[PDB]
């Protein structure tokens, strides 16, 4: 709901993917690292298929 996450942020280590059944992009920004962009919105993304989860 009102999701506005993007491949910019996500989580460095998780493979950002969209529930549709297709990959979006790879882990590029850690929650701990300042490498986010709160501007865009990717309603297609669903989660990040990490090696850990």
């Amino acid at each position: 709901d009102r999701i506005c996450t993007n491949c910019c942020a996500g989580t460095k280590g998780c493979k950002y993917f969209s529930d549709d059944g297709t990959f979006v992009c790879e882990g590029e920004s850690d929650p701990r690292n300042p490498k986010a962009c709160p501007r865009n919105c990717d309603p297609r993304i669903a989660y990040g298929i990490c090696p850990l989860a």
